[PDB]
């Protein structure tokens, strides 16, 4: 099974957070070139998460999508804070090849179903973040902070219900830490759903994502563990596949 | 706390009466089928009133409540032939959610404390129907024709006092009419109890329920509007969350699908 390895950069007005530390970039925190650089040494895809809290937050977005389609030819995600289909059309014109939506699809799952009617349930990721509460995984929206009462089995079967592509599945649980992806999470939703299922946190080394393939996720997704070279993008492709895990490294 | 959106659906002999006008449905008469269709469809809570008058019946009526609470997920409520403690008590462990009491509160007003005990306010309904009297608030039982005497400002605190999880607040002044809540009546009962009110009779088109919501309603219920789709209900719920009601839109839409069958 073919297993994918992707990079998400936070961003404010138009910057990487707290930026990276690749000092060969003319601009170490410029997304586009980052984003370009991410593409050319092996990551499969990108994600773009957006947390700019302004007025200018649409167009930015779009800008940023507009540019980063021209440089890079690995597909583009784009989330943080998309609310309706409108935005998402929007952003899926202007380039992005998927769109990630999260609270807006929690509080209004017709969203979901919206925007794959229309552009492909491939086009559409949901990002599902999810903590242990009293014995249980629950869902979780605005950035972390809102226990839905939502039980995260039950939101997983409803959003492949109502069309999404592949499921990111955030563990709150390991929100900055570096000690391996939530396996038990994984695993608990692998059963659970026919989707491609994107780990996300936990990551600190690169035997950490051989265990969240070996739990069944399809994917794994990491941003400050690549940004700050903890973990060297070519290093981890050639580590998986020594050990037999199914990566593309047929790039050149 | 999120507005809520209740139908309620008037039975008879298993067969919901004057029916609904949703012909997608392979038997738009049929309650299951139709509370079913509402819970797919945006509507947050149900209320099924039985008016088959027969004791030979009430075993029927069990066993519809049976089915109902197995193939719908959003809670239920149920009312009509309720008269004591074991009529209440075994509609619950057939699964209804709640039971639902008008006259039989009134009646004996220690049956509201009896439920409560044994299955949590929350299941406990008290529905007041009530009509204004030489510029007074009253109490009818009997289905409004008959004034009971009792103040509502007195019903209300009472009945919050024995126990009951919520109330519905009917207004007779306003049955058949399609002007409105009687929002008056809302206003006047809103700073009387802690409960949840729902509002009951009068609506007819969707801003009549932004009315009611302003006039502190916790939830509206409707019946005839909806199954005549005169309001569409996942339009209600995008007008509320247009001009800014908290209202639940997770069931909207579970019935459609990204596909395309021409």
């Amino acid at each position: 099974l073919a297993k994918r390895i992707d990079a998400a950069l936070i961003l404010k007005d138009g910057r990487v957070v707290k930026g990276s530390n690749f000092e060969n970039l003319r601009d170490s925190g410029d997304p586009v070139e980052l984003g370009k650089f991410y593409s050319e040494i092996g990551i499969d895809e990108l994600s773009f998460w957006d947390i700019t809290a302004s007025v200018e937050k649409r167009k930015t977005m779009l800008e940023l999508v507009e540019k980063v389609a021209e440089q890079i030819d690995i597909p583009i995600t784009v989330g943080g804070g998309i609310y309706d289909f409108e935005t998402a059309s929007e952003l899926i014109l202007r380039g992005a090849d998927k769109v990630e939506i999260n609270t807006a699809a929690v509080e209004n799952p017709s969203l979901i179903t919206q925007i794959a009617q229309t552009f492909g349930s491939q086009a559409v990721v949901v990002y599902i973040a999810a903590k242990r509460v009293d014995g249980e995984f629950m869902v979780f929206t605005y950035s972390g902070t809102k226990n839905t009462g939502i039980l995260l089995r039950d939101w997983v079967v409803e959003v492949e219900k109502r069309g999404a592509g592949e499921i990111v599945l955030g563990s709150i649980d390991r929100l900055g830490t570096k000690s391996g992806y939530d396996t038990e999470m994984i695993r608990f939703v692998r059963p659970l759903t026919t989707l491609p299922i994107i780990a996300h946190r936990g990551a600190g080394k690169t035997e950490h994502f051989l265990e969240a393939f070996l739990a069944g996720a399809d994917a794994a997704k990491a941003d400050s563990v690549f940004h700050s070279r903890e973990i060297d993008v070519r290093e981890l492709k050639e580590y998986l596949k020594k050990h037999g895990v199914n990566v593309r490294l047929e790039g050149l």
